[PDB]
């Protein structure tokens, strides 16, 4: 609904013309885009490089010196804007050491450089410092540097797995003897503070450690057993705790599904062939952890599962359970994976043959496991949090996942209500912080037009960007959703960067922003809002109102603080929540993984949820105890 939009698009579209293709950003509010493209022929690679965000393209094949550039390493991106950029060459087959090129200046200039080993891992940037390296050799060596890739010191031998941790932490993993599959579960975890001057050992018995949020987390083999069992630390290794998880057996995995400054999600394989698993939520300290999610699908260990974090409002998650039908539904969070239930079918929609009544169904969303059934998805859900409360997915509405061609929903309110956003299967991507959507035609057959909307999903607008169609592939934009700078990528190679700059002629004022209260589910009730003991009220731009945001624009909010109550609080070790009401016992006594913890101690009986910042109300934290007797109570025990 916006006026001779066609004359204002045309001056601003712009084309550009150019085997394995991959394309990184470079920065933050830089434009800058890298291309890279390989092909084996009985080959050479190809390096674009753009200043203005995609819309011209520069060759700059000759700074690579026309070297062949391994596709399987990628292209290294440094940090925020740190520029830094590096490239895997390929050398001869004879070579003593690898090959490799550098930049740090936005890949204007880039250097050669020769290594004194062979790559078998990409090069991780230090977090902390962009100008720290760190890689594994063929030989699995691990090699730090300490001038961005000028100089490499093999710090120590057999690493199985190295980690940048922070504060330039690293912790890696080391094998005795033979190689890591021989020493599985018997590998050693080392952590190393100076760079490899002092090593310090952390762990024995490891199978594998992995990083999330405060949390390190390290999986031990039983001595006697396969079974191994997950420990934690939040002092880099220094203090160890059990974690209160079920062990597992080597068919079994753990997966970190989302980790954050106060709580880790958690998933355990089920025992078996199943490609389903139970999800558990952490306390503060990643030791005690609640049962939130059963039949939680996941295929395998590095295998696909729907988890997803709906980060355009707080405490929301998305997932698919497999039912004991073996029917796929969706479950969404809206306290963290406090309690799950269905998604809201859209009001004007209908059930499909999956439903057992035509008028009652869910709605439930395409996500990765779709994806990787071959099922006609071309994007999993997508959401930005500059974009408050703003979800874009494919879905079916019915009591189930269905096979069926997808349409595309989208929600304004965090996931609470839906509707009907656009037919058949499309290509989606949020600008300027809500600003503007944008949306791409799934077809077998070349595309001539783009969609656009300017009322987040309520109405849409078509325009042709091309006199000749083309063969869709993607879509890049700058990450963070704050450009209003979109690329459609095709072949008859193609790439028209459009620019909405003029279609947003008015930048947005006081009187353009409405307060919304997120997560309102009663207006009337004084706790109405209340996640995780508090309530927060947004600014959000107007549907009806088309202003620019801005780059530099900030969601505003203000936090109104709710009184704790018992459902603020989650049972502490030995407590559990029986079927009536909400307040927390003591468990008669303690059986299986429970009974396995006891041989955090003292127990307080009730635990504040993580990330809850209630104040007042009710307090039932109790003075610390101990189980200890009571578990050993039962077992004949020596002098
Ligand atoms: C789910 O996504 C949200 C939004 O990205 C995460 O919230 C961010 O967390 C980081 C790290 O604690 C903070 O620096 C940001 O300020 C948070 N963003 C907002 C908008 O609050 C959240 O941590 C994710 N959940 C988990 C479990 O990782
Ligand atoms: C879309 O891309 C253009 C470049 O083609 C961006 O233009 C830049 O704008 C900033 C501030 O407006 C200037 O400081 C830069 O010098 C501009 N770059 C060029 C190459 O002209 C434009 O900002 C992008 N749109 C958005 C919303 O970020
Ligand atoms: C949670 C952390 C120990 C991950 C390492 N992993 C994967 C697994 O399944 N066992 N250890």
């Amino acid at each position: 609904r916006v006026r001779d939009f066609v004359a204002k698009l045309a001056n601003n579209t712009h084309q550009h013309v150019f085997g394995s293709v991959s394309l990184s950003w470079v920065g933050d509010s830089t434009g800058v885009i890298l291309v890279l493209t390989t092909f084996h022929v009985p080959g050479q690679s190809k390096l674009y490089r753009s200043e203005d965000y995609g819309k011209n393209f520069k060759d700059i094949t000759d700074l690579i010196n026309n070297t062949f550039i391994r596709t399987e390493f990628g292209m290294a991106i440094g940090p925020e804007n740190s520029g830094k950029v590096v490239l895997t060459a390929e050398v001869s087959g004879g070579s003593r050491g690898g090959r490799i090129f550098r930049s740090s200046d936005f890949a204007k200039n880039f250097v050669q450089t020769d290594l004194p080993f062979h790559p078998l891992t990409q090069m991780m940037y230090s977090p902390q410092n962009s100008d720290y390296l760190l890689a594994l050799s063929t030989e699995n060596g691990l090699w730090v540097s300490k001038n961005f890739g000028g100089k490499w010191e093999e710090i120590h031998k057999a690493v199985c797995l190295a980690k940048w941790g922070s504060d330039n932490t690293i912790f890696f993993t080391t094998y005795a003897n033979g190689s890591c599959k021989a020493d599985l579960g018997a590998l050693e975890l080392w952590r190393t503070s100076d760079l490899g001057k002092s090593f310090k050992t952390i762990g024995v018995k490891i199978y594998s450690f992995g990083l999330g949020g405060r949390f390190l987390f390290a999986s031990v083999m039983a001595d006697k057993d396969t079974t191994r069992r997950i420990h934690v630390s939040t002092d880099q290794g220094d203090t160890w705790s059990m974690a209160q998880l079920p062990s597992v057996g080597q068919e079994q995995f753990y997966s970190i599904l989302a980790a954050n400054d106060d709580m880790v999600f958690m998933h355990v394989d089920e025992p078996g062939d199943t490609g389903f698993g139970t999800i558990f939520t952490s306390d503060d300290r990643g030791i005690v952890y609640s049962k939130s999610l059963d039949r939680h699908l996941y295929t395998t260990t590095g295998g696909e599962t729907d988890f997803t974090n709906v980060t355009s409002l707080r405490g929301v998650y998305i997932t698919s359970v497999l039912s004991e039908d073996n029917s796929i539904q969706t479950m969404i969070t809206f306290d963290q994976g406090g309690r799950w239930t269905h998604l809201r079918k859209p009001e004007n929609s209908e059930c499909d043959a999956t439903a057992k009544n035509k008028n009652e169904c869910s709605l439930h969303i395409h996500a990765s496991y779709s994806i990787s059934q071959k099922l006609n998805v071309p994007m999993a859900p997508l959401s930005e949090p500059n974009a408050v409360g703003i979800v874009i997915a494919h879905g079916s509405v019915g009591d189930a996942i269905s096979v069926m061609v997808p349409d595309v929903y989208i929600s304004d309110d965090g996931g609470y209500s839906w509707t009907k956003m656009l037919e058949g299967p499309h290509y989606y991507t949020i600008l300027d912080s809500g600003g503007i959507i944008v949306a791409i035609e799934h077809s077998s057959r070349p595309i001539n037009v783009i969609k656009f909307s300017t009322d987040e999903g309520q109405c849409w607008q078509t325009y042709t960007f091309t006199r000749d169609p083309i063969y869709f592939t993607g879509l890049a934009s700058e990450p963070g959703a704050r450009s209003m700078n979109i690329s459609i990528w095709g072949f008859t190679w193609v790439s028209y960067t459009i620019d909405f700059k003029d279609i947003l002629e008015r930048n947005c004022e006081e009187k353009d922003y409405t307060i919304w209260l997120a997560h309102s589910t009663d207006p009337e009730d004084y706790e109405d809002g209340c996640i995780l003991g508090y309530k927060e009220q947004f600014l959000r731009l107007r549907k009806s109102s088309m202003c620019q945001n801005g780059r530099d624009y900030v969601v505003t909010k203000q936090p109104s603080i709710c009184l704790c109550s018992l459902e603020d609080f989650l049972c502490d070790f030995g407590y559990y929540r029986p079927e009536n009401d909400s307040k927390c016992v003591e468990q008669p006594e303690l059986k299986g993984h429970d009974l396995e913890f006891c041989l955090h101690l003292t127990t307080n009986g009730y635990r504040k949820i993580p990330g809850d910042k209630c104040q007042g109300g009710v307090n039932p934290v109790r003075e610390v105890k101990d189980l200890k007797k009571k578990c050993t109570s039962n077992f004949l025990s020596p002098e």
